[PDB]
């Protein structure tokens, strides 16, 4: 019933633009609605976003979460790990590469999410959620080596998966953080699991 | 250490603006950043909500409550937890029981409410609370529940169990074109994890 029928670019920068979506109801009337998208894709998804299982004999199983000062929010978020995806990587290799950029640690794929969204009543950015496992008594994860790009300013956070939810809400209750929307779902859903 | 220096307009639509961020890297370096904010929030505590709707039926499995609608941002259908701004002087529960409401038709009872969490923070300022809330499935109110959609709203229901969700999601995107939202994929794949 749905669809696009054209769209008026607003405003371009070098990173994000601004549309203006004209689009057919499904009562057959026209409508209006501003949009934003990156300006970056080719790709898949625009990014990836790893959740890291950090697993070692007689621990517990924690997530690896990153901790980074984002400037449109003003202030420190904690994420899964996460990046754009290159011209002609996959999702996967961005995943294994974006995790060792960002937390040093070397991971193995357990599994790829289809491109899911972002946030669909604002943007077009999706991204694949990228399942690793970190056999964490290996020796290449014993002292891991982050490596950040140009820019990239990134404090690891591991978090013990049982108590996931609980460990997250005393953060935000002492430090004045923000949880990503993505890391408290998968934490509730940790909690909700029957 | 990092901090904002300053804050641009470079476009400000209806609905979303665009500007140029100025902040401080943590080598004492002055950066930029293009970043997107809606224009709508007042004092509220964060733009939005998303319901995570546990419908409960004796002799059912528990159900995740899902929405489908489209996406003008997307171009195409998304599937997501239900969902809405919240309203200047309403809380955050009191958004999320009524866009359920009128998303679904069920009424619902609430459990717990997140603080705010970010929707995608290297984009955007955009934050919700993601709010649990059950619904009696054996309550006479939630018996043939009705959507209220409001003025270009169109929303299906979908009710998923809670025990199978990541497969039934993984089958609804097989069948036809349309992008599971990350914070259900994510809550999803937790279900799976634990
Ligand atoms: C009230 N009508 C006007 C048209 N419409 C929008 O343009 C809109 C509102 C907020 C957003 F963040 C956004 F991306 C788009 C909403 C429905
Ligand atoms: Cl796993
Ligand atoms: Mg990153
Ligand atoms: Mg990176
Ligand atoms: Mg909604
Ligand atoms: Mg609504």
């Amino acid at each position: 019933k749905q669809y696009i029928i054209s769209e008026e670019l607003i405003s371009e920068g070098k990173w994000v633009k601004l549309e203006k979506t004209t689009y057919m109801d499904p009562t057959g009337k026209t409508r209006t609605w501003e949009s934003v998208k990156r300006t970056t894709r080719k790709q898949t998804a625009d990014g990836v976003a790893v959740i890291p299982v950090l697993q070692r004999t007689l621990h517990y199983e924690c997530i690896v979460l990153v901790k980074q000062f984002r400037p449109p929010m003003g202030g420190y978020c904690i994420e899964f790990p996460a990046g754009l995806i290159d011209d002609g990587e996959t999702p996967e290799a961005a995943a294994l590469r974006e995790l060792e950029e960002e937390t040093g640690y070397k991971g193995d794929i357990a599994e790829c999410s289809p491109a899911v969204c972002m946030d669909p009543g604002l943007s077009n950015c999706t991204i694949h959620i990228v399942t690793v496992t970190i056999n964490g008594d290996d020796a290449e994860n014993a002292r891991p080596k982050p490596k950040p790009g140009d820019g990239e300013f990134v404090e690891v956070i591991s978090l013990p998966k049982n108590d996931l939810l609980q460990r997250l809400d005393a953060l935000v209750a002492e430090e004045h953080l923000t949880v990503d929307a993505r890391v408290y779902s998968y934490a509730l859903a940790l909690k909700h699991a029957n």
